[PDB]
């Protein structure tokens, strides 16, 4: 199974980050916080790879932590959930951690086990990701794929 590592940055130019543990976060980096965003492990999954659709999962570089679209309190929910890193990423993987990843210029990423559910971020700093459900109104669900190197 193929992968590559990158950062994510929403349209607004907030980056993605570490919150606690168990958790992301967005706020805007370059000059104001410095440069760095979470490194995710992009890997590419096995699902319909429509026309400008390609199923990946995204883990989190080294911490053997995948996001995960789980039903809480009734409503499609982003957690980070832990796996073996004797088992992962490898396969095609379960539903729960395959998005769709929508080209356009900018990237969305549609929960695959959730159809219209979205990883979103707020207009406002400093607050968790999360996945919602309206891709209009005050919430960013276009990404860009940032280089990190090394």
């Amino acid at each position: 199974v193929r992968s590559l590592n990158c950062g994510l940055r929403d349209s607004q130019q907030k980056s993605l980050v570490m919150s606690g543990p168990y958790e992301l976060k967005a706020l805007h980096l370059q000059g104001q916080d410095m440069e760095q965003q979470v490194v995710f492990s992009m890997s590419f999954v096995q699902g319909e790879e429509s026309n400008d659709k390609i199923p990946v999962a995204l883990g989190l570089k080294e911490k053997n932590l995948y996001l995960s679209c789980v039903l809480k309190d009734d409503k499609p929910t982003l957690q980070l959930e832990s796996v073996d890193p004797k088992n992962y990423p490898k396969k095609k993987m379960e539903k729960r951690f395959v998005f769709n990843k929508i080209e356009i210029n900018k990237l969305e990423f549609e929960s695959a086990q959730f159809p219209n559910w979205y990883i979103s971020t707020s207009q406002a700093e400093n607050m968790p990701v999360f996945l919602g459900g309206t891709k209009g109104g005050q919430d960013i669900t276009d990404f860009t794929m940032q280089f990190v190197s090394s």
